[PDB]
């Protein structure tokens, strides 16, 4: 059998930190959002500690912006049953999400609280749109009892 | 004068709505979903609007022959974001099933897709292992050959 697992999923490329529409592509000099999400297995022994999402550019020239200000930079929800009952996507408190790494080229959230089996976080990240190549994302979860690795590779097609 | 985009949704545990699912356990179907959107700065439309979906890692395997309404689905957003109308299924004589087998499969939409029009394609996997499954998918058209790259990934509950 199985103690702790953890998914990862992109839920793709969208025009602001919460709600809007999707997009993809996306025109150099605008700002677009990255969606991940986090899914603690159901089947899970208890809930999961430290619960970290690192995003590292691979490719292109677009780069994640600010200095990393929850609800600017960043937002992160929880779904506190996930998609085993009706409760809805709601922020999360500042105290709750420590950011251990801001940069243009790479961002690191560790989410404080446990994450229940069956509950799911979702990240959004603010970037900066730049070039006519390609921009590549790697994103990798982990927590203390699931360590992976789980990683995803989105991609952005920037308009020149 | 034309460009092309991919994005990845997650997985499902229905080929049309249910619910996002991730991970998944050993025995049971599930699906991926992935979008291609035409830019709406395009020239004009563009032809052969390919996904080509092939396992890099793990074991799970996608199930069937492929039929469509079982196996795959593809659904057109006619004017993506851009406007209100709503993803619908295509016909099964617009889309070309140039190659379905358990580690890769190959769906052309014949149709021309106008430029800032969406597609949506769900392909029915098969869970097997204790090691996650990566699937690439790539985008192309005549127009637009990139090719446009993702990976997903999904934890398989052995
Ligand atoms: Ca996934
Ligand atoms: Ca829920
Ligand atoms: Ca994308
Ligand atoms: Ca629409």
């Amino acid at each position: 059998p199985t103690a702790y697992a953890l998914a990862i999923s992109s839920l793709g490329e969208f025009n602001s930190l919460t709600g809007g529409t999707s997009t993809d592509p996306v025109a150099e000099g605008n700002d677009y959002y990255y969606r991940f999400e986090i899914r603690a297995w159901e089947g899970s022994s208890g809930p999961q500690t430290n619960v970290t999402l690192n995003v590292t550019r691979t490719l292109g020239n677009s780069t994640f912006a600010g200095s990393g200000t929850k609800g600017v930079d960043f937002e992160v929800e929880l779904d506190p049953d996930g998609p085993f009952g009706p409760a809805s996507y709601a922020p999360v408190l500042s105290a709750d999400v420590q950011v251990l790494a801001w940069g243009p080229t790479g961002v690191q959230l560790r989410y404080l609280p446990s994450l229940a089996p069956g509950a799911t976080l979702r990240f959004s990240l603010r970037a900066n749109a730049v070039n006519g190549t390609n921009t590549t994302v790697q994103a990798d979860a982990t927590s203390t009892e699931a360590p992976g690795p789980y990683t995803v590779f989105e991609t952005t097609t920037i308009i020149p």
